[PDB]
């Protein structure tokens, strides 16, 4: 039953809105799990810079860099959508701060400073996912170029179910130490861009934290979440959405919708 329904859910939601959903949701505390179209690919846009944050903190624990360490860039033409670093470039940024600022203001300076000397490009990134079992997980591009969102295209593209393994693995799971998970934790509860979506389909009471991504093409953005709810085990959520035509706009209260159902049948 509960299963079926909530499929019959998201396909009309989809048609309605003439484009693809794609969820999964795991509740951690039973081990339930609803997947929808969970398998199938859907561009990254910037909900990657949450795994980036991730490979930032793995790199720390590793002794490999300082959470502290200055990172100049005073000489550098910062990329559209650079909030944070634009207002820090004259006196650099701690590691930290600025990795925090990729997840939590989703920052174009912040994730390609980290990713051109610290990460080893998106190809490093792509194989940091591989490092913690995710196979799905692709990279193939920069900020902003890995926004095209184009149908068809394979690059920046990633699976619903793939992406909540993986959140589950170095949110809730063992890649981090308890002490740099609860500092990963505390950047995604930081996240600023998130209302509209998954947050917006659980109590405000709940705790949250989030990572959004938005093409601004396709009709393509998406959410993943580990929600917190009162006095139960974490859940994870996963919801990845694109639309037929190129100027179609995203859609954040069908995100919320998806989740909400999402929510239910892992119930």
């Amino acid at each position: 039953n509960k299963s079926d329904a909530a499929a019959k859910q998201i396909k009309k939601l989809e048609e309605d809105f003439d484009g693809r959903i794609g969820v999964f949701a795991i509740d951690t505390g039973s081990g339930n799990t609803f997947g929808y179209r969970s398998d199938e690919r859907f561009p990254l846009c910037s909900s990657f810079k949450g795994f980036l944050a991730a490979a930032v903190l793995e790199r720390v624990q590793q002794k490999k860099l300082d959470i502290n360490q200055k990172v100049k860039y005073e000489s550098r033409d910062l990329e559209y959508h650079s909030p944070i670093t634009t207002k820090y470039k004259g006196s650099g940024m701690t590691l930290g701060d600025m990795a925090s600022a990729a997840l939590q203001y989703s920052d174009n300076g912040a994730t390609n400073i980290i990713m051109e000397r610290f990460l080893g490009g998106p190809e490093g990134m792509t194989k940091f996912m591989r490092s913690i079992g995710d196979n799905e997980f692709r990279l193939d591009r920069w900020e902003l170029e890995l926004n095209t969102a184009i149908p068809g295209d394979k690059r920046d593209t990633s699976t619903p179910k793939a992406v909540a393994n993986s959140l589950n693995k170095l949110a809730l799971g063992n890649v981090l130490n308890a002490k740099v998970k609860a500092i990963y934790q505390n950047w995604l509860k930081g996240n600023t861009t998130g209302d509209a979506r998954i947050r917006a389909s659980v109590p405000a009471d709940w705790v949250v934290g989030d990572k959004t991504g938005s093409c601004g093409a396709y009709g393509t953005a998406n959410d993943y979440a580990v929600i917190w709810p009162k006095n139960r085990a974490p859940l994870i959520v996963s919801i990845y959405t694109t639309r037929k035509s190129k100027d179609d706009k995203h859609s954040d209260k069908t995100i919320a919708e998806a989740s909400r159902i999402a929510i239910q049948a892992i119930d």
